[PDB]
Parts: C-alpha cells; structure tokens; sequence
C-alpha cells in the first residue's frame, strides 16, 4: 500500500481519550511512539481529570493497529497502512462479564507528522462495588489474540475477540469486544484475508510522575498466513 511508507520508522502518537462511564466524566491523554518494524509501542498516558474512574487495564485496547508488524508475505493483508494516511474509524462494544459495557468511536489518523488516536468512550450500566467501578482489577496484562475479518459491506474489518482481565481475587474478567474500521478516505484499501494479531504487553509506573497514569509497552505481530 501506499500508506505502508509512512510506517517504516518511529513515529510519534498522540492519543487523546474522553470518557464518560456511567456519568462519570474523565480524560486520558497519551504520549508515546510506535516502530511497525517491529510491532513496539511506547506509551505514557496521564488521567488529566484526576483519579482514572475505570481501571487503567481496561483501557488498554481502546488507548492504533497501524503499527502492528505485517510479515512481507502478509503486507498485502495489512488494513489498517493502507487507509493512512487520512485514517479510518475504530468502533468497538466492549462487554464486561456480569457488569456494563464500553461503547467506543475512534479515529485513527496523522496529523502532521504524528499518528492520532482520538476517543469517544461511553460505559454504561456499570455496578456499583464490582470489578471496573471499584478498581478491582489486578495491574497486569494477559497477551492475546485478536482475528481480523474483511466486512467488504462496509470497505473495512471487523474483529470480535475477548479481554481476560485478572481481579484481585483471582477470578477473571471476561471484556468481549466487538470492533469495526471503515476507511475515513474514499483512496482504495486492503481488504484482508482471515489473520490474527498477537500483543505481549507490559503495564508499569513512572516514579516521579504524581498523577494518575499508566506506562505501556505492546508488541502487536500479525500472524495466521504461511508461505
């Protein structure tokens, strides 16, 4: 693709998420880089609101799929360059198990020089005293895999895959998201054939930073066609 060349670098991210999760009012911001080469992303956010009203690992998917490692044979498969660089949109339910639901609108493209995720989030129907409202959440992350459909219908891709969230007591917290990208540019895209992308992530602390935050670290590698 033609957006493919504007991935083989570092490139700065900027990401800017407002939340409203059961009529709580929050903003996260997140400064990082991403190197498709490899599948690294770099990320700092910062809760600009105060305390972050969900747990920081519930957000992680919804905090730019650009930047997975496409294989050279699977370049052909690889949506998400393909609509840069005027971006597509990425909307997701995510269903948290015996609790509320996220309901996301992103969009996903560069201004300037530097690749923007821009979210919308609203949850819903949250519990009082469960695992999301009442940080029940250990700090932690499970690495996964997320297959991709072409949905020729709409020029994009959608993905159903669930989250396991670890709780505090052992248990797991199912977040089965539903997601869909549609191209924001009317230039053509590649509509994939059946594949997955695989995360191995890490969540972490700055010592000096005082506010809420989180430091992250995800490898996403794209997988599922051989030679």
């Amino acid at each position: 693709s033609k957006g493919e060349e504007l991935f083989t670098g570092v490139v700065p991210i900027l990401v800017e998420l407002d939340g409203d999760v059961n009529g709580h009012k929050f903003s996260v911001r997140g400064e990082g880089e991403g190197d498709a080469t490899n599948g690294k992303l770099t990320l700092k956010f910062i809760c600009t609101t105060g305390k972050l009203p969900v747990p920081w690992p519930t957000l992680v998917t919804t905090l730019v799929l650009c930047f997975a490692r496409y294989p050279d044979h699977m370049k052909q498969h690889d949506f998400f360059k393909s609509a840069m660089p005027e971006g597509y949109v990425q909307e997701r339910t995510i269903s948290f198990k015996d609790d509320g639901y996220y309901k996301t609108r992103a969009e996903v493209k560069f201004e300037g020089d530097t690749l923007v995720n821009r979210i919308e989030l609203k949850g819903i129907d949250f519990k009082e005293d469960g695992n999301i409202l009442g940080h029940k959440l250990e700090y932690n992350m499970n690495s996964h895999n997320a297959y991709i459909t072409a949905d020729k219908q709409k020029n994009g891709i959608k993905s159903n895959f669930k989250i396991r969230h670890n709780v505090e007591d052992g248990s797991v917290q199912l977040a089965d998201h539903y997601q869909q990208n549609t191209p924001i540019g009317d230039g053509p895209v590649l509509l994939p054939d059946n594949h997955y992308l695989s995360t191995q992530n890490k969540l972490s602390k700055d010592p000096n930073e005082k506010r809420d935050h989180m430091v992250l670290l995800e490898f996403v590698t794209a997988a599922g066609i051989t030679l």
